[PDB]
């Protein structure tokens, strides 16, 4: 079928930067024709080439075009002039999940069930289509004007048929194999819970080697005040083995993972559909 034109940079506004890496920024755009807004990643080719970036870009730019699911940065189209690609994606007005996590200080129980379910369900998701995150973090869950999570930032991702993400979110197995699975996004999914409910990441230290330290012994502890459902559920994820993560293929996915007891409310089926707590 036929599909709208080329876009090009003058059918937008640009306005403010919404995020930034030493290879690309990512600018607030008003579609003119339109009024609507996107979120437009833009990247220097040359600096890209120069630094051998070329084969993150095209994963990010084969899997956000392949997700269809609500609680994922969409990419809607692509267009390039001399000097710079740009990439327009979904935007999501509320910004980073770790923006909220710092301003309200940790979760309530009912606020930690709904996200912890939603970034569950977009995992189930994913990992359903053979890919993994690789670097999952507070930091690329955004949340929506409607306050559901759109994950984003899929460069480093891996497609099932080399790379270590952000220290404090590293799984065993990255640090002692250089080798990455579905379980992998499980481990981070572990401590983002323990962050929504302590406030804080569970390893934690003045500098990477020590996170990793630390990573490796499974060196961590709860707080007094968790969620004594969401400790257990933490305890089944952050697991040195990854065969033995809830939620992994050999705990036979993502079934017994749903029917945890700290997601007894919840109900999966239409969790984008259902008003998101107040935080
Ligand atoms: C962290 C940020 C900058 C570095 C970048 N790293 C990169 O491009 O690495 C390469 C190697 C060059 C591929 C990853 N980046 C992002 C950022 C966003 C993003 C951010 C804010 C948004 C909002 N408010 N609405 N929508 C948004 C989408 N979305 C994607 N996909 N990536």
């Amino acid at each position: 079928p036929p599909q709208p034109r080329k876009k090009r940079p003058e059918d937008f506004k640009f306005g403010k930067i919404l995020g930034e890496g030493s290879f690309s920024t990512v600018v607030l755009a008003r579609e003119l024709a339109t009024s609507r807004e996107y979120a437009i990643k833009i990247l220097e080719k040359r600096h890209i080439i120069k630094e051998n970036k070329v084969p993150y870009v095209t994963r990010e730019r084969d899997v956000m075009s392949r997700l269809d699911h609500p609680f994922f940065v969409k990419l809607y189209f692509t267009f390039q002039d001399d000097e710079k690609l740009y990439f327009g994606l979904s935007y999501a007005k509320n910004g980073e999940l770790l923006k909220y996590i710092r301003k309200i200080g940790s979760f309530d129980e009912t606020c930690t069930r709904f996200y912890t379910a939603e970034i569950v369900s977009a995992l189930e998701y994913l990992h359903g289509k053979g890919i993994i995150h690789r670097d999952l973090k507070p930091e690329n869950i955004l949340l929506n004007e409607d306050m559901h999570i759109q994950i984003t930032d899929f460069g480093t991702a891996k497609v099932l048929s080399s790379f270590v993400g952000t220290a404090q979110y590293v799984s065993p197995e990255l640090l002692t194999e250089k080798s990455a699975c579905k379980s992998s996004d499980l481990w981070a999914l572990g401590c983002i819970i323990y962050q929504l409910v302590a406030g804080l990441p569970p390893f934690r230290a003045g500098n990477e080697y020590l996170i990793f330290q630390k990573i490796i012994k499974l060196e961590y502890d709860f707080p007094e005040k968790f969620f004594p459902k969401a400790r257990d559920l933490v305890e089944k994820l952050l697991v040195l083995d990854a065969t033995k993560r809830l939620g992994c293929e050999e705990m036979e996915g993502y079934g017994p993972l749903k029917a945890h007891p700290f997601f007894e409310s919840v109900t999966w089926e239409n969790l984008h559909q259902q008003t998101p707590p107040k935080l």
